[PDB]
């Protein structure tokens, strides 16, 4: 009825567990509000608003730059950066060769003919393009120009080209992506790969550390030089770029999650309260307890007057 407001929050798949907690905490404070959450790869999440005509009160992505590139200026005009993450290679203890995989031999294990691994669709999900970025960055770190070629390029139509030191991969439209089903499985968002690994259909998958921990997967920590986790290695990460099918270019960057309130939000006031919760100490702790490092203090890409005291604007 008129005493039941719905706050619509569309978010990155990797924010699924944190969102359950944000929803419970928010509703405890606003008993007449139902926070309606929907998970999808961040680019697909944004398209709900930018292309499908749906209205959301809060948009949260796993890569703040997608809000900037896809929503400015028609659907948003500021982004608050509130969390970080790290790419790891996760598996079950009964995954093929789980007993021998480690940080030094991970890519050789993935190269074995019977090993199947997964990553999400780069056109829809930052985890997917970040997975390809990490594998290509591995070529530079291990001084082995064939890691990406053997694992991905020979098992799909996804290929990195070199251009004066940097590498660029141009994505085919999603409908034209080709994958060798004997070696790789892809899904729109990384969260959808979870059940494939649990069923044994996949042995390994590229995924955020927080999600691996939340779902009880073991994992190989990859070099900081390739895992997109540290602000301090931005210069190395920037050597790889992926051009998404929608034409937007994403560059390897330290993983930083963004949140915004779309310009056309139906319940802006409540949305402000929700964003405040996410970047408050309570919200930072919710993330930490779920295995995801919060960005403390939160930052914004531009002034955000209705939230000035909560954010650092450079
Ligand atoms: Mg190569």
């Amino acid at each position: 009825g008129h005493m039941n407001v719905k706050l619509k929050v569309f978010h990155a798949g990797s924010l699924t567990e944190p969102m359950k907690a944000f929803k419970r905490a928010f509703e405890e404070k606003h008993p007449n509000v139902e926070v309606q959450t929907e998970a999808a790869g961040s680019a697909a999440t944004i398209r709900k608003v930018t292309e499908l005509g749906r209205k959301a009160d809060v948009i949260a992505t796993a890569d703040y730059t997608l809000i900037q590139k896809m929503m400015y200026p028609e659907f948003a005009n500021w982004t608050i950066m509130f969390a970080k993450n790290q790419i790891v290679l996760a598996y079950r203890n009964d995954s093929r060769y789980a007993d021998e995989i480690n940080s030094q031999n991970w890519y050789e294990i993935l190269k074995r003919p019977d090993v199947r691994f997964g990553f999400s669709n780069p056109n829809d999900d930052p985890c997917g393009y970040r997975s390809l970025m990490a594998i290509q960055l591995a070529e530079l770190y291990y001084n082995d120009p064939t890691i990406f070629d053997e694992l991905v390029a020979k098992n799909s139509n996804l290929r990195f080209s070199e251009d004066n030191g940097s590498y660029v991969l141009r994505m085919p439209s999603s409908e034209r992506i080709e994958i060798n089903k004997s070696k790789i499985m892809i899904r729109s968002m990384e969260m959808e790969l979870i059940h494939l690994v649990e069923s044994g259909e996949l042995d390994y998958f590229f995924i955020y550390k927080s999600v691996a921990k939340q779902h009880g997967f073991n994992f190989v920590e990859l070099p900081v030089e390739i895992d997109l986790s540290s602000p301090d290695y931005a210069e190395l990460y920037s050597k790889v770029k992926v051009v998404l099918a929608n034409g937007k270019e994403v560059t390897g960057k330290p993983i930083v999650y963004g949140i915004t309130i779309p310009k056309n939000a139906e319940n802006r006031e409540l949305a402000v309260e929700f964003v405040k919760l996410v970047i408050s100490e309570e919200g930072q702790e919710i993330l930490r307890e779920l295995g995801q490092e919060p960005l403390v203090p939160p930052r914004a890409d531009t002034a955000v007057p209705s939230l000035k005291a909560m954010v650092e604007v450079s």
